[PDB]
């Protein structure tokens, strides 16, 4: 039975009982988190800003089976165009709007990664990824709104793959968190 999630606390309980298995049923996971509405005051403590690019910040690390994390984009941030370690990845306005371009893994010979679309995500709105569909970059194109996210990613990983526009190539990359549970992790 999913229910509205009345507050960020109450969206962690009822992500709690979904992940309560070993296995993600997509859609319902989707639909409750796009079902919260955003309440600025609920995830102030998570949002922290850094000048130079976006931060993530860790808010619960779900029993083992998910890293839920809000990531702060200031005025033209963005991300390289990264794969999701055979991970489920959700993303979830909670402020702002990100410009969201996806593109098809790349062939082992050198070329221009052409993207196959591209989408604004508003505010509210959770969209979902993983490796099956395709790779994405995110960015926060506006150039007087800072945008926050909020994120799910299962199982947890800690490292992905940035690939170059021009040539598809890759490379490995470590995640690092800017806070822990409202904390700053230096
Ligand atoms: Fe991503």
């Amino acid at each position: 039975e999913l229910l509205k999630p009345r507050t960020l606390a109450d969206l962690i309980r009822i992500l709690h009982e979904l992940f309560a298995g070993d296995e993600v049923n997509v859609e319902e996971v989707q639909a409750v988190l796009e079902a919260y509405e955003s309440n600025p005051a609920e995830w102030a403590l998570y949002a922290k800003f850094d000048q130079y690019r976006y931060t993530r910040n860790l808010v619960d690390q779900g029993n083992g089976k998910f890293n839920l994390m809000i990531l702060c984009w200031g005025e033209g941030h963005g991300s390289s165009i990264h794969d999701h370690t055979d991970s489920h990845c959700f993303l979830k306005l909670l402020q702002g709007n990100l410009k969201e371009t996806l593109f098809d893994w790349p062939d082992k010979k050198s070329n221009e990664m052409i993207k196959k679309s591209e989408r604004t995500l508003r505010e509210n709105q959770c969209a979902y990824i993983n490796d099956s569909i395709g790779l994405h970059r995110v960015e926060n194109v506006s150039h007087t709104e800072p945008a926050v996210s909020l994120h799910l990613y299962s199982p947890p990983f800690d490292t992905c793959h940035a690939f170059d526009q021009r040539t598809g190539h890759k490379n490995k990359v470590t995640m690092t968190f800017h806070s822990k549970f409202g904390i700053r992790t230096p």
